[PDB]
């Protein structure tokens, strides 16, 4: 049981507003990204002073069960943990479920929204039990981001759809398949990330619609999370002119606490967007950001740059009355409220809690694949070849991040059994590459994420290719922006599309490429 | 946990199936498998296992996976399993997440000049794989290999051999086995009478090894008599024409080899292990149930990863029945099994045992790496440049098979802060890339291993590009047999080189160009 709120020195009761970052992995050397992750000793000294969270990425399922259980075991107070599971609990940590993106249940929505709904609260259930699993009480999402931009690099496909009833629908639907368990949700980013080409995770991006527009597009979804019991709302580093032309959304009181906790009347977690990232750290300093964030009405600080500074900082501002102690004890109250719920659950364990084969979770992901799946209509299809005859040229964005890419992963071992022998390259490099001509199949994994200046926009170099060597066919898995572009600038090449990147993704795609049946990897190890 | 039942009271089917090993995955789940054609899926996993299966080869997976599965797996069974993972480079190699150590090549090296260091440090890397395959619920390391490789161009072996010489070999060979005697798992020597002097992957072709019998005696095999005499518990053979031993028959089918050298001369006495069956260099050879009685009337004690389990069960069977294999034959190997088998016997500790961040192990990843490592023979940096002006163009055999590469790693991460912006590319697509006339750094991860028909060689695509645009260096992570070409070819260009290509490897290498990122998601 949690102690009372009053039993808590005025520094554990600011440590219990900071969440920090770890790595999903066991040990220090296994960090990714070591310059924010913290190692093991800071990570357990943080939670011995009292901090309030921890955000994972990376590792496996089963680390990441471990993993949780190490920290928790540590902590005095139960800690919140959260991560960016988006697309399932298996989006992040392998082994879990991986559903396909969001858009993918918008674009059900668009012929069938009573199916694409109960899709989309399967979803939310599913995730919610495989979270528990691993120890993971916050989930964050769903992003209620309406995707109105095209060309938005930063939400894209994370988004549920392009028009705010779709996107309030299905949200929601996400929010209510969650609530079947103890865990806390997430609206993403208020007041909606969609209607930018920035990503905020590079640059502080301004959306200048006026306050009519803004309650007519982007505010519908949150309203609805709001009115649905959403437990958190975390808002995005955003200029609002509308609103303010002073301080970007994280900083201003106007937006936090005069748009959505007073105006929307959210009761729940205010929680900042990750601090460390550009667009905040670009418009001020450290200890000015957390300050200003407290004062502008958040709860929770995600992510300090720096978190001894913080405690510190904030300390500061309340000996000089800058902040009062009792802000502090508010947010506190409603960190209370949120830890409460999320001890009501009876433990489950690892492996225990994770659908694995279970055929009515991998029969949802197909189903939803296939019914979000969209293909140039033309009778065609990719002709076999004898062995290594053809050529199978992989591009994606980024070899680093693209998990979905294993040996012998269909997209890879399907048309090597029609004659398409595999090549993988970075889009980047594609230009500069001189394709012996053959018949080729291009198979393009591009998506939006964060950390993305612009959407990839392979037009330009897939048209110098055709021209170049016989291309049979390209397919695109993630974003579907580019499609109409393709249809108009090489009409006389059929093209396939799915939402999905992962193997299951894969196989769908590829297997309804050939009328053949497949010929002949005897590789091993 | 029980003591073993007598070996007696199996019935001939289970007898049989205690002989047999087979391929599973370490993820937990079906659809996970990369390799569904063999790897067992777990309905039929948990069918032979509870029918007797005698083991089970595990391959992918992170260290924490591999605990839940071996859980599993040991949980269906009635006698306990061997649970083998090809572990040559420390359990990490396999499983991310436990220790990963630079390849047995590297610790040849060391050897050269030191060789008491390079023993201590081989039987810290013995014991420290020990302690954690157990902590995972594996209890058959294979390893070590104790092939010789004394042919430069041989594209399976390379750097997974201790050495150039059995000295070497023999040396390091039996230091990683004491090592490993530490803790109750079995060891494997590999690939008996040794694979390395040939050119050919007996995973896609029957190699012929042509040495007399002399020959054999003074360079392949004292490192597996030393080993033998060492208390290694098996040894795998290789699928290899000895044509000096047997004219007919590889090593795996063939009596002269498994009975009489093995068996006999060498007087080993644990378990004679066949190397995978469905290995092209076996297959293309003899049908199925074939191989596998022809393997047994060889001398094999277990028959790994037979291409088709039920057909090799009846295969048996039917042999028995018509005398072409006598029934007590079956047993005689059980009782091996049961003498490996009680080794073993007692749940898995995991993350207990495993080495994690502790200084000692840690220490001694990077300094194998360091004291292996090779370099010019001057001292030399590079220059640096504003972001995104230069390149960092990172060679591989083949992107899928290239765990080291990953978000942030050092290779990347590290060239990046001098303004190198990176590059991917594999090998085969490289001669084809039309390269920019900037400052360009090349990495080359590129090396032997299983699945390999020729080791990669860079030299004339590198001295195409060397020709073309401006190269500040070059680093190769893996085999060191093109070494001498790189100098010869391109000796006003500076190289690096390890044996190592895990994250640590790339630190110490980057890091020295120079000193001698926002991404969070």
């Amino acid at each position: 049981p949690l102690p009372p709120v009053e039993s808590l020195s005025l520094r554990q009761a600011i440590a219990q507003m900071i969440v920090v970052r770890g790595a999903g992995y066991l040990f220090d050397y296994e960090r990714p990204y070591p310059q924010w992750e913290a190692d093991q000793t800071t990570l357990q000294r943080w939670i011995e002073a009292g901090i309030g969270g921890v955000i994972l990425l990376g590792g496996s399922a089963a680390e990441v069960a471990q993993k949780t259980k190490q920290l928790q075991s540590w902590a005095e107070i139960p800690l919140l943990i959260a991560a960016d599971i988006e697309e399932g609990v298996g989006q992040r940590f392998r082994g879990a479920t991986e559903f396909p993106p969001p858009m993918a249940f918008g674009e059900i929505w668009r012929t069938d929204p009573h199916q694409a709904i109960a899709l989309a609260e399967t979803m939310g259930a599913t995730t919610a039990q495989e979270a528990l699993s691993l120890g993971i009480n916050w989930v964050l999402a769903p992003v209620l981001d309406v995707n109105n931009n095209p060309h938005n690099p930063v939400i894209n496909i994370r988004a549920f759809g392009e028009t705010p009833d779709q996107v309030s629908a299905l949200g929601t639907a996400f929010i209510r398949g969650a609530q079947q368990y103890a865990v806390l949700t997430t609206a993403k980013h208020f007041p909606g990330h969609g209607d930018t080409a920035t990503d905020s995770h590079l640059a502080l991006p301004t959306i200048s619609h006026d306050d009519t527009r803004l309650n007519t597009v982007e505010l519908p979804p949150f309203k609805a999370a709001i009115q649905g019991g959403v437990d958190a709302v975390m808002n995005a580093h955003l200029m609002i002119p509308a609103w303010d032309q002073q301080y970007p959304a994280t900083l201003s009181p106007a937006i936090l606490t005069g748009q959505l906790r007073h105006k929307l009347g959210f009761k729940g977690l205010i929680v900042t967007d990750a601090l460390v990232m550009g667009g905040i750290t670009q418009f001020a300093a450290p200890d000015t950001v957390v300050v200003q964030a407290i004062a502008a009405g958040a709860d929770i600080l995600l992510m300090p740059p720096d978190v001894d500074g913080a405690i510190i900082a904030i300390e500061t501002a309340i000996k000089t009355g800058q902040l009062s102690e009792s802000r502090i004890y508010e947010s506190v109250e409603r960190i209370w409220q949120a830890k409460q719920k999320i001890l009501t659950a009876t433990p489950s364990t690892f492996p225990q809690g994770i659908s694995g084969d279970r055929p009515e979770t991998r029969k949802t992901v197909a189903m939803v694949l296939e019914r979000a799946t969209k293909h140039q209509k033309s009778l065609v299809k990719i002709s076999s070849f004898p062995d290594n005859f053809a050529r199978n040229l992989i591009v994606v964005d980024s070899v680093l991040k693209s998990p979905f890419l294993r040996p012998n992963c269909p997209a890879i071992a399907i048309p090597q059994r029609h004659g398409y022998a595999a090549e993988i390259v970075e889009l980047k490099t594609l230009p500069r590459l001189q394709l012996e001509a053959i018949p080729t199949l291009i198979q393009c994994f591009l998506r939006g994420n964060p950390f993305t200046e612009k959407l990839a926009d392979p037009i330009d170099v897939l048209q110098k290719i055709a021209a170049q060597i016989p291309l049979q066919g390209v397919i695109f898995y993630g974003s579907p922006y580019f499609l109409e572009a393709l249809q108009t600038t090489l009409p006389e090449i059929p093209w396939w599309f799915s939402y999905g990147q992962m193997a299951i993704a894969q196989a769908e795609i590829c297997t309804s490429l050939w009328e053949e049946a497949p010929q002949a990897a005897a590789e091993f190890i």
